[PDB]
């Protein structure tokens, strides 16, 4: 996360840390996620598109640190790695950029809620907040685009939603933002998600309840005028979510 504060997993207990096993024993971080139900993490498909083998991946819940162990964390195998079928990526945009990982401990158990692990609510069909509403992004993505390292500590920040009418100005991203996407950024252009925050939750207050309003998807750069963060619009994918978690 560019700008914003350091948080811990207790402020974003639904957050999920997805890593990939590499063949010389090494294990790097891949992307973030959100736990939408006990057995189900929801992330973004581009995180997995080059390496689509579920057996490569590990999910951690209740994890505030990127490469050291948080007291509370549970480690998971990926039983199912569902990527969206009609996913496609162009110069910038990524479309239908939404993944689902069913999780299971080597012991068989799913996510058991705790001080540091909780589920997050999905919105109603086509039920987002209005433009200009403040929302929370979270992850281990870079503190500045140009770095070559991720933060060891989990970060969060706040951003305002940007109407599609405003997002689609050629000034911004123009054509490339569909109605299945969602634009959020800071007024001042100084805080945003960045690389490696992908798959992570854009969370807005909806019906007096924290709701997964987006998945971190793409942007040009990290936090630069006048290019907002773009997020997969969760409300428009509930049939796909409900059908594949069925
Ligand atoms: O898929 C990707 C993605 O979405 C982002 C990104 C860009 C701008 C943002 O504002 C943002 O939040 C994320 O960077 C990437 C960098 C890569 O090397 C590969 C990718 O696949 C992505």
């Amino acid at each position: 996360i560019i700008g914003g504060e350091f948080t811990t997993i207790e402020n974003q207990p639904w957050f999920a840390a997805i890593y990939r096993r590499h063949r010389g024993g090494s294990v790097t971080y891949v992307c973030g996620g959100s736990l939408i139900s006990p057995c189900w993490v929801i992330s973004a498909t581009h995180c997995f598109i080059d390496y689509p083998k579920k057996e490569d991946y590990i999910v951690y819940l209740g994890r505030s640190r990127l490469n050291s162990n948080t007291q509370g964390e549970m480690k998971f195998e990926v039983e199912n790695l569902i990527l969206h079928k009609d996913y496609s990526a162009d110069t910038l945009a990524h479309h239908n950029d939404i993944a689902l990982l069913k999780i299971r401990s080597k012991e068989g158990r799913c996510a058991q809620p705790s001080r540091t692990i909780q589920t997050i609510a999905l919105p109603s069909m086509y039920n987002d907040p209005q433009f200009g509403t403040s929302c929370e992004i979270t992850g281990f993505g870079k503190e500045q685009s140009t770095d070559y390292l991720y933060p060891e500590q989990l970060k969060m920040t706040v951003v305002k939603l940007i109407s599609h009418r405003e997002c689609q100005q050629p000034h911004y991203y123009g054509s490339e933002v569909t109605t299945k996407m969602l634009c959020a950024a800071d007024p001042q252009w100084k805080t945003d998600s960045c690389q490696g925050d992908s798959g992570g939750p854009l969370v807005c207050s909806l019906q007096g309840r924290m709701t997964l309003t987006g998945i971190v998807s793409w942007g040009r750069g990290c936090a630069l005028k006048d290019k907002p963060g773009v997020y997969t619009r969760v409300s428009h994918f509930l049939p796909w979510i409900r059908s594949h978690t069925k």
